[PDB]
């Protein structure tokens, strides 16, 4: 009947409580410190200033001038850019989680370090789902494409840059934040399913 | 020799030929009758034509909202912006199977034309086509039931009723112009590209089993 272990429950609650706030940008911080979404933001925007870039760099290019190759390359050259980006948000968010479980879960070194690995596998799976959600839009944005005519393309481009600008920014708070915050909070849960291991967290 | 039937190898060729010029718009038509490609985008104006409807109305909605509480002072929008969205999903999957109607009949239209004379072919060929459709048709209304719920979440102290105004009608002119290529977008993606490329992948591994050629 020692097992009033069950509540730590309150603990978990408190943390994923915490966790839903950096998910909803309503965490609280120090005047010496960042907000979550801010770093993000600074992410993003480093990305479209590179869309920016680039569009001024095909805009150049047919202004001094099949088709499609300059699509299919115009592409080709957001890929690393935009994994990059992926890549800064997740450590960005994984570093936020983690000073979370620090903060509520110091001083039980099992159950922070538990809950901590459980905050790397989350990771890895929603990264994954981002990375193919992200290839599935530049593989769409290049199967898809097919007189002072040269505007239209100029503003085809145009589009497509400022559409991109949204679109892979959203995919990754979408996975990365929300779907990753949730399975997160939902792990926690289901880490009290077996019973034998309370004592030891 | 009797098995000269290895003219299968032609046939396959010149039918995933016919196929891909559909994919790509290159097709060939009578004088009297019109390109798939065209048949598509009059569906996807209609699509963008609802956008615009559904647009104007709410961002006139939440204008109207703003000046009343500026008024007043001198979570509401959240439920109008998600219900603005939710509105869109039956459109959205509408144009969906509309489109999926339109191809499946051009692809059928295809294997009469090559296969009409071997029934036995053109029977297991429509099956096959039948078959790839429904699956690619999962895949597509996933993708925008998906795009959806990404649009809803990522939608989500000191404020303004000026600011909220200026942010959600940037938000509304950005939103709408993006759903107007991305919802088509994955329809081409998956019940033109996709689709098309699995039709041919089958039709390359009839190919194979060869003690089937005769039934055919």
């Amino acid at each position: 009947e020692a097992d009033k272990m069950f509540f730590l429950i309150e603990k978990i609650k408190m943390f994923n409580q915490d966790i839903e706030k950096l998910v909803e940008g309503e965490e609280v911080v120090r005047e010496n410190e960042t907000r979550l979404y801010n770093k993000i933001r600074e992410d993003f925007k480093n990305w479209v200033g590179i869309l920016a870039t680039n569009t001024q760099k095909v805009k150049n290019i047919i202004h001094e001038e099949t088709f499609e190759i300059i699509v299919h390359q115009y592409i080709q050259q957001l890929v690393e850019p935009a994994l990059s980006m992926l890549q800064k948000a997740m450590e960005i968010i994984q570093q936020a989680f983690i000073n979370v479980a620090k903060k509520h879960f110091g001083e039980f070194f099992n159950l922070n370090q538990t809950v901590q690995s459980t905050i790397e596998d989350i990771k890895v799976k929603h990264t994954a789902k981002a990375e193919n959600m992200i290839q599935l839009q530049f593989r769409m944005e290049q199967m898809v494409f097919k007189t002072e005519i040269g505007i239209h393309l100029n503003a085809y481009f145009l589009e497509t840059s400022k559409r991109l600008a949204n679109q892979i920014p959203f995919i990754i708070q979408y996975f990365m934040l929300r779907e990753n915050g949730d399975s997160l909070q939902k792990a926690m849960m289901q880490i009290l399913q077996e019973k034998n291991r309370y004592s030891w967290l």
